[PDB]
């Protein structure tokens, strides 16, 4: 599957040591919603070595129970939220990763339309200003906080000729998500968006011109804590890592 998409157009193999490459990755740190992130999530995102670093051939994003204040808003956890500086329309995205094992964590590999104009993102109003969900969202990988034996694929959008919020997706079983690398992938073209875990299709959504999946998207990588899909965080939580061996994007 996906063999049609054979021209490498963006990648990071994480074979340097230090901060994520600033030519490739933008950090989000400003909260979008009056001091907070969406979905009742409990973290701040920062650009510090506490929450992200590259070593030993892999990127780590690390969530920590840590009191942290940004512009008068205090939260009890810190993490990182990266966006690719690369925006692209159609392609095959492959991310090979190990997911956090701890309860309360909500890792994601996902895209937003580049016209999202989300506060503090890399693209601003360059492509437009289509407030979510009108910019479109593809969730290549999520896990919730309470079931680490399943992965999520999902889509969120509004049709171009409607304000009605649509969302749907699937899930699939996963073994040893935290201790074994798996490859989370998207194959996206004008016909369809297909999300896979290794070779297993998790969900395929037919595309059409009435969707927001025919204009540029960028990639996001993060760990949220708590909130809708993180759920309850044990009192004893200290920290956890989402470890990414590489991101590759083909067209
Ligand atoms: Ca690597």
């Amino acid at each position: 599957h996906g063999s049609a998409f054979n021209t490498l157009v963006f990648s990071d193999e994480f074979e340097y040591e230090g901060k994520p490459d600033p030519e490739k990755w933008h950090y989000q740190v400003i909260p979008p919603n009056n001091g907070s992130w969406h979905n009742n999530e409990l973290q701040h995102y920062t650009n510090r070595s506490e929450n992200s670093f590259v070593s030993d051939g892999t990127l780590k994003i690390r969530a920590i129970k840590e009191k942290y204040t940004f512009e008068g808003s205090t939260k009890d956890y810190t993490s990182a939220r990266l966006n690719s500086k690369f925006a692209f329309t159609y392609g095959k995205v492959e991310v090979r990763a190990k997911l956090p094992s701890k309860k309360g964590t909500w890792p994601a590999i996902w895209t937003l339309g580049a016209n999202s104009n989300e506060t503090g993102n890399y693209f601003g109003e360059q492509y437009g200003n289509a407030e979510w969900p009108a910019c479109g969202e593809i969730d290549i990988l999520e896990q919730n906080g309470w079931d680490k034996e399943s992965t999520i694929a999902h889509f969120h959008w509004s049709d171009l000729n409607s304000d009605e919020y649509q969302n749907l997706g699937g899930t699939t079983p996963i073994t040893n998500a935290s201790g074994s690398f798996h490859v989370y992938s998207l194959e996206w073209n004008a016909s369809a968006m297909k999300v896979f875990l290794d070779d297993t299709l998790v969900y395929e959504l037919k595309n059409s011109q009435n969707t927001p999946y025919n204009a540029p998207h960028y990639l996001l990588l993060n760990i949220a804590m708590g909130g809708t899909l993180g759920g309850d965080i044990p009192e004893n939580f200290t920290d956890d890592i989402f470890e990414i061996d590489y991101v590759r994007i083909y067209q």
